């Protein structure tokens, strides 16, 4: 097919402002982002995770937009999230179904120091390169990176995952609960400017083909734990603000509050991501060890 | 008047880390906090905070510490946290009395950009001031600014005000439960000057008069609200991360999405603290505006 439906979502997180907020406003004066050809549909997906203003109410709404989940069925006793993930499905899937939209934005915000980050679900997803390609240029020369999840495995329950192309559109460093003016804006640079590249493509403008060598999560790094249970050694004040880039064998990792570090295994150079975030801190997680791994694709026409 | 008792408390809040792990590693190893002629027992007062990374369970354990609270006899109906309190009265007090604890440390992490601040309740009153002087200098040259809660009502509900000489300690930026290794040495610091402090001077050590600049809140500044009472506009940005720094009657204090800037008000200077806490949604108040006042201590000596 073609395009059609656009959605902008905010609020799978209800703690994560920046990504939040904005949302609340296009419902109100939504002026401010309806361009003259093409639809674009900003939708808050948890009011009552953003209402508290906290991560989920009772489960992460993030993880629950698949079979799994969706198909479970009628019981006002389910865990919140799950009866919304279901719904959702109607206004913008279902998904795999074929109404359902085609581009949809999942906006969040971390804690890590990650600046712009552009989520890439399937690596085989020659527009969405073009796109995640289209977009690190269109930003420069404020600084925009890619993301990428390949499921071997192969099976997504992410909110965006609803859509055809999906895409994750997340701006560190903005602490859960609070929101920062300059992230309201560290970030705006390709919404406006990408519910152009939804337009435009129209014209069926081509590109030479694509390879966005981007950073794939390969492996989570474990919190040095302690013996009672506790923590043990923390993320090194060197690891630390320093996402996207490589940390060799020396690298210090993790310094324990005796003073002492925990270095780097291997040899091979990697570049972490989601160093120190929030949420995460329950799993036990300081950060995922990253390969700055290629990405090539294919020239396209509209 | 010779010190004995002295509790550095920890967990109070259940966002904050930096004190939860600070108070466990001294838990099992309090070398570096134990002094000569002198008991510190570090302690964690919110258990249960601390377990579901909220900022609390029932309401504040810090703003509890009172007579309507403490006049309370202890049961089930009775909210987690005053039941808390009061053991924390029982072990540490009961208040106003010098039947309890003398000096209590009680440690707090905060998401707006203001360092290492100590917190003094009450200014008229050599005892406390010169301690403040000593750590200002002890733990130069980094700002060591110092916050004030004048209460002409002469009152306060601190956990820590059962002590006899409350101390704040409080460190920012470091996010609700994502502990950095640097904000951690900050504080760390804070606390060798405070608790050696106690010791040379119990030690006898003669103190010579000394005087303190500090910051009195004169103005909970608020976000613009909406049409029914959400949110309008925030904390402009060039201000952001701009605390104990001066601001004057026309510059920027706020901001719209229509990109809309308000300005200050009033004919005089001042200081914006706790510029966007996280909590400050809740505790309502974009910043705190604040006076810098001299407070000029007698020379005290053991
Ligand atoms: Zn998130
Ligand atoms: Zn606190």
């Amino acid at each position: 097919e073609h395009i059609q439906k656009v959605a902008i979502f905010g609020g799978t997180h209800g703690n994560e402002l920046t990504g939040v907020f904005l949302v609340k406003h296009w419902l109100e004066n939504g002026a401010e982002i309806q361009r003259t050809g093409l639809e674009v549909k900003p939708f808050i997906t948890n009011p009552r995770a953003v209402k508290k203003c906290t991560r989920y109410i009772d489960c992460d709404l993030n993880r629950i937009f698949d079979l799994e989940n969706l198909g479970k069925k009628m019981s006002e006793d389910l865990p919140y999230e799950v009866r919304r993930a279901q719904e959702i499905n109607h206004l913008f899937g279902p998904k795999d179904s074929e109404d359902s939209y085609d581009i949809i934005f999942d906006l969040h915000n971390t804690t890590s120091n990650m600046g712009c980050t552009l989520i890439l679900e399937d690596s085989r997803n020659n527009f969405l390169i073009q796109m995640f390609h289209y977009i690190k240029t269109s930003l420069a020369p404020l600084p925009c990176y890619v993301y990428l999840i390949e499921h071997p495995s192969l099976k997504y329950a992410t909110t965006r995952s609803i859509a055809k192309y999906p895409v994750g559109i997340e701006v560190g460093p903005q602490p859960q609960g609070v929101l920062r003016a300059d992230i309201l804006d560290q970030m705006r640079k390709m919404i406006k400017h990408a519910l152009d590249f939804i337009h435009h493509f129209n014209e069926g403008k081509e590109f030479p083909p694509c390879a966005i060598e981007v950073y794939k999560i390969i492996e989570k790094v474990d919190y040095p734990r302690d013996e009672n249970g506790e923590i043990a050694a923390i993320i090194h004040p060197n690891l630390q603000d320093q996402d996207w880039k490589p940390l060799h064998p020396g690298d210090p990792m993790f310094l324990t509050l005796d003073g002492k570090t925990i270095p780097l295994g291997g040899d091979c150079t990697v570049y972490p991501v989601f160093v120190n975030e929030a949420a995460y801190y329950e799993k036990k997680e300081a950060f995922a060890k990253t390969t700055k791994l290629t990405l090539n694709a294919k020239s396209i026409r509209c």
